[PDB]
């Protein structure tokens, strides 16, 4: 069918939100148009003013999340202005063919494309920059984000009752190889092009320097806390282009994951903590019972930690005893 | 209900072992009390002498196993002596609220707390201190443990057939970063307070020293090997509170493995290595079949033998020929 | 039964390819029988000449891949010739008893020995060689493979329906621990021996200075490419005797995967990347409906593109515009 197909337009949001969209329609498939364009610029990554150079898609980390239904046609154009040095290329790991798109979207600075592929494959996808000889760099440089393709009668549980979110959030988190002076302070670079040497040498001793979620340290804290209330279901999609991650959230649980993302298999209940692979986007359904600020994090404890890893979210309500009660306050010792 | 319940009190054992409990129960809910006392110390972790400034649960790393069943309440009184430098708290990942119970346990030298939370989700949960500021030290430093949550009527395999232990092993994997000085010698430290600078240092790397089950290096062999015989099924619960494992059962496999061990997911069979996610517990079945020492270990092979991740299980029993057999010993080849 | 049953005799290939076999059989149950000539030497692992001391079943890295049915036993000749240096055995994670043939295979320099076992698990299952006080850096030196135990009515999917591919592929993923001398070049070592020390120091690190496909960089590109055409359905079997990995197929899919590599279980669907723990082979199923060259590659994207773990597979058939269409060619922005 597709070019019989209706099309509509679709208007991306930053993270960690996502943009509008139906769970369960009654639509049939649309040929549905994005358009994302490529900045690169230095962005400071922690609380003592380290700096990245930086690459990303529509100027945040991760990119945005872009959703559609199963059996719709993604249809998007990538713009590479010419204030950028580098040329890029998208590969959607939910696409099928020409290395994810990326051999047809091969933009240098000054350039755009328009790649169309069917989204056949419901689940969380990452999507990447993936230009030929520079991929590594790219992605740990910021260029990651995710597809959701939801099933057309929306998500379900693996007795195929219905399941749904009533928020969602979008999490990237991003391993991040800063190289260091002989002084042992992180370097600050004039140009992207001469960041590439050092960083691919820390790169290449696989131990991240940061590990960061949305482009910094604390990116989702205080102001910036992700929000919800007691009764509400969040869905939090947790994308890692490059590396592995092991979400959890602290006073909660996974009720429903997808830790590999893929919808058409039955989610695990319970989890405590649940596993995203490096080079994939999970989804995880979880509905709060508790008011109180928790912390959403990668539990190795180190990286969230030390790394930064780690992310709050500030839920309104109403306190459960039954769930749980502080029986006697910290006190002296009888 | 709650405050309507029953109560009982547990007796807490040592790791290896699991205090006596039953599985499928006829009983209905308790509010189950369990109390533990935090001990800082310094340990001796491997073959040459090197120390950790250690901070444990009953004085023990891993803590000791906690089993209820679900519906239950778990009543911890949790109680850090004058005699201990820090302070302590818990965040159980199989609570709802609160950090995990953290926020309402915060124990400063000579006091004790109360907290009570519903076991509403069955399976193996990590707990683990987690004071203000200071968590992944805490943590590192060896206090975690394991609650399991029994389903009422027991463990289930895929199908909904009943499975069941005659012996359960509860093993805590401790990822360690024990600093060194100029000389490459392993630093022993006078205070826990003094051991901290270096040591986060060594944390940030995100390289252990030493990987070990049980609090040492050869804490689960010779004299203190696990045990069972042809025709038991034990049950392997394995926490890692901050980083990633694979156990592996050498000439032996995984029956019926929970790897996020969150018992209202099937089980998956005949696993040669399964994975526990840093921040929690799984759990496997296996029934033995043939007699010998076996080794229980993480099939990282350098972290089992170089960095002392591994113990052995000492089998009795008759041995099985059509399992396997030595048709032709080793002898000079023709 | 055993001994009464027939025999049979398979003659192994290398990798890539695996040995000719039925998946569905009406066959019974035989004893199939195996025999492997260990090979110590040394082999170039990179393209500026770095030298690996290597260790291999029958000359290759992976060792070949051994193929029967659930039912089946297996009976292998271990083969040790006088012109190796070490002693050698193998452990079948496939088999039940004595640290899985290693205890009965353990074979000096001009011996050989013959174990028998039964396959009584369907799966791809790692062997590896696992000589007492040596294992690690036996088999980071190249000592594993797959044993694939194939249910005796083929492969099934999660309803139970019937699931085959055309061609199998075998790909062995080996991280690699090359010391260095004081001028930052990989160290050269006349014999097996002497490379022993500089390696277990790296070993110890836990980070590889090359992780490879098949034995070098590059083993599976250019003339070696793995090859299938578009409506073919390739199995790609993928081992890791040591660390983890998670595999990938860039502008594909994991149709139907067996991450942890047991086919009585469910297989996942859909799967972008997956997940093979450290001490394992997994199993994934995909079938071509693009043409094009494909990258097969561990999605940390660092380990693939700089140390080494990335393959290709080139496709023959038809594009199809449905599932992939450049809308606009990469032309000046309007
Ligand atoms: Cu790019
Ligand atoms: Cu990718
Ligand atoms: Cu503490
Ligand atoms: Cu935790
Ligand atoms: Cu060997
Ligand atoms: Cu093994
Ligand atoms: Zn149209
Ligand atoms: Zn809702
Ligand atoms: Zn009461
Ligand atoms: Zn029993
Ligand atoms: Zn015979
Ligand atoms: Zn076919």
């Amino acid at each position: 069918d597709a070019d019989k197909l209706p099309h509509t337009k679709v208007t991306l949001v930053a993270p960690p939100q996502v943009h509008p969209h139906e769970q369960a329609t009654k639509s049939g498939p649309k040929v549905v148009e994005f358009t994302m364009t490529i900045e690169e610029k230095k962005m400071v990554i922690d609380d003592k003013g380290t700096t990245l150079q930086a690459m990303t898609f529509n100027g945040s980390m991760p990119g945005p999340t872009l959703v559609v239904h199963e059996g719709d046609y993604v249809q998007l154009t990538l713009v590479n202005p010419a204030t950028n040095a580098m040329p890029h290329s998208v590969d959607f790991h939910g696409a099928t063919g020409a290395l994810g798109g990326a051999k047809l979207t091969n933009v240098n600075p000054g350039e755009q494309a328009t790649l169309r592929f069917k989204a056949d494959r419901s689940g969380t996808f990452v999507y990447h920059c993936a230009p030929e000889g520079m991929v590594p760099w790219h992605v740990v440089s910021g260029m990651s984000g995710t597809l959701m393709v939801l099933p057309r009668d929306g998500l379900k549980d693996p007795q195929g009752k219905p399941l749904h979110y009533d928020r969602a959030y979008t999490i990237g988190e991003f391993d991040l190889y800063i190289p260091k002076g002989p002084d042992g302070k992180y370097k600050d670079y004039a140009t992207l092009a001469e960041s590439y040497g050092d960083t691919v040498q820390v790169m290449r001793t696989l131990t991240p320097s940061h590990i960061v979620f949305n482009g910094k340290v604390g990116a989702l804290t205080g102001a910036n806390a992700l929000t919800a209330k007691v009764g509400e279901t969040v869905l939090l999609i947790h994308s890692q282009a490059n590396r592995d991650t092991r979400p959890h959230l602290i006073g909660g649980h996974g009720d429903w994951v997808w830790e590999t993302g893929k919808f058409a298999n039955p989610p695990q209940r319970d989890l405590e903590t649940w596993f995203i692979r490096g080079g994939s986007a999970g989804a995880a359904l979880y509905t709060f019972k508790q008011p109180g600020v928790y912390a959403y994090l990668n539990h190795n404890l180190i990286e969230a930690f030390e790394l930064g890893a780690a992310g709050h979210i500030k839920v309104e309500g109403k306190w459960n005893d039954d769930l749980m009660k502080q029986i006697k306050a910290p006190a002296p010792i009888p």
